[PDB]
């Protein structure tokens, strides 16, 4: 229905009228997909 | 320094916080690049 070629811009006109930035939230969601917090510390499936 | 993929978004957040839309100004600047007007009929000015 909507081309992605205009999406984040039109969403930012609509939601920026209410004080939201789509770009800082996307650039956070990029860091939230690069932040390797992980525990290689305990023994996978010791059991049965 | 800034990707154009987020430019009009970040500009609309910053200037929308001050009461400016960008979308209506861009659509005006498109009409101001399509408006072939000239009204070609000046009446004669000054006297030598």
């Amino acid at each position: 229905r909507t081309s992605q070629e205009t999406a984040d811009v039109k969403a930012s006109v609509l939601l920026g009228s209410r004080g939201l930035d789509i770009s800082h939230i996307s650039q956070r969601l990029e860091s939230l997909s690069a932040a390797t917090t992980f525990e290689p510390l305990e023994p996978v499936k010791d059991t049965d």
